[PDB]
């Protein structure tokens, strides 16, 4: 299954140009090791003639360390999720909000968490396809990391896989330390609840899931 379309097309082309500009870089937590390594050779995907397939553009994105650069593959996965399995589509979601999460305990008083919720809304991602919110059990999902999924996307890169494996791992460890006291399920709760709240749209706590009304 073909795993582009015009959308990530476009997205391609912006932060290939953000890059080229030097308008974005990469977050200070993956500058070197394994991981940086992964950056590293996306960016040089970005520059090959070769489309970029949405997990890898999703990947590449996640590793910015600006606002912008973060929603984008919020938007991507809601948009052009079809593009993916499920599986994959869940992991990235898990691994965008977790290094959404991790930036935003980077400052005090969550506006990065804010502006991106704000901006899921204003987009009105939920209106197209019903929008899965963050939870601390997706974040902490240790389990996500099989070796079938690992081997399945890092496969291909000159990396240890196994490396990868760890270095999510410790984002996965850091944000358990950071749901200490239940801490960052009430201030995802909250910042959900706050920007939702007025706004035409239910929160469906079934399927933790944003509705349209």
């Amino acid at each position: 299954k073909i795993q582009y379309n015009l959308d990530t097309i476009d997205a391609e082309k912006n932060i290939s140009n953000k890059l080229k500009k030097g308008e974005v870089q990469i977050c200070k937590r993956f500058k070197n090791g394994s991981i940086r390594e992964v950056f590293n050779i996306l960016v040089e995907e970005l520059k090959s003639t070769t489309v970029v397939n949405l997990s890898d553009l999703v990947e590449l994105y996640s590793m910015l360390d600006d606002e912008e650069s973060l929603f984008i593959p919020l938007r991507l996965l809601s948009v052009d999720g079809n593009l993916l399995n499920f599986e994959v589509k869940k992991f990235l979601n898990a691994l965008v909000w977790r290094r959404i999460v991790l930036l935003n305990a980077s400052n005090e008083g969550d506006k990065l968490l804010q502006h991106i919720v704000k901006r899921v809304f204003d987009e009105e991602l939920p209106k197209n396809n019903d929008f899965p919110l963050p939870s601390v059990d997706l974040l902490c999902d240790k389990s996500l990391l099989t070796p079938e999924y690992i081997s399945e996307t890092y496969g291909r890169f000159p990396i240890d896989q196994n490396a990868i494996r760890e270095e999510i791992y410790e984002e996965i460890s850091q944000v358990e330390t950071l749901n200490s006291d239940n801490s960052l399920e009430i201030k995802l709760h909250s910042t959900i609840g706050s920007v939702a709240k007025e706004k035409n749209y239910t929160i469906n706590y079934e399927t933790n899931t944003v509705e349209y009304e």
